[PDB]
DNA sequence: TAGTAGAAGTAATAGTAGGGCCTGTGGATTTGTGGATAAGT
């Protein structure tokens, strides 16, 4: 969890990419509960929950976006909570970013709260000075540019 | 043949006629009072 432009998204495509390198077999799938939730309520429309449940509880490693946005739905986080329990049951690695922690995010059931505090609650903070122009010259120099101190 | 469990929903107008009056200074205004003035005798 952190603030927005903070580097959540870069972190897990990071995860993802050291996981498909040192391992092509794994499935990594990384997505956001928005497209989560699209999916899961399309395949419900259109008669292919089993094919949901087939591509995204069978996956080695999984990503996901700013599950804040399953607040308010109630299907949903129940969806995904089976998800989350298929998951963890098999040993296969869950990954979730979020703004706010799981304390205190609304409408969200205590299963699901507990189920977050499971493991490790990490939070990203505003950069600092020295790490600005850290990143600002480790922009400058992927794009290829010479620009003063 | 006897047959299931289903969600996450928006950006919203234009709008009425209205009470006397108990009080109460401020100031015009419309005259009476007095003064100025022509005349005529
Ligand atoms: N050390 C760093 N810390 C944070 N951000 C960094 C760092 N180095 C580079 N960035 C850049 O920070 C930007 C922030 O975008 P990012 O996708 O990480 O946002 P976010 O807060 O995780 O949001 P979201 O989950 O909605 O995508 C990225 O474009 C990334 O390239
Ligand atoms: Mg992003």
């Amino acid at each position: 969890y952190g603030g927005v432009g903070l580097g959540k998204t870069h972190l897990m495509h990071a995860i993802g990419h050291y996981v498909i390198d040192h391992n092509p077999s794994a499935k990594v799938v990384y997505l956001s509960s928005e497209k989560f939730t699209n999916e899961f309520i399309n395949s419900i429309r259109d008669n292919k929950a089993v094919d949901f449940r087939n591509r995204y509880r069978n996956v080695d490693v999984l990503l996901i976006d700013d599950i804040q946005f399953l607040a308010g739905k109630e299907q949903t986080q129940e969806e995904f909570f089976h998800t989350f329990n298929t998951l963890h049951e098999e040993s296969k690695q869950i990954v979730i970013s979020s703004d706010r922690p799981p304390k205190e995010i609304p409408t969200l059931e205590d299963r699901l709260r507990s189920r977050f505090e499971w493991g490790l609650i990490t939070d990203i903070t505003p950069p600092d000075l020295e790490t600005r122009i850290a990143i600002l010259r480790k922009k400058a120099k992927a794009e290829g540019l010479d620009i003063p101190n």
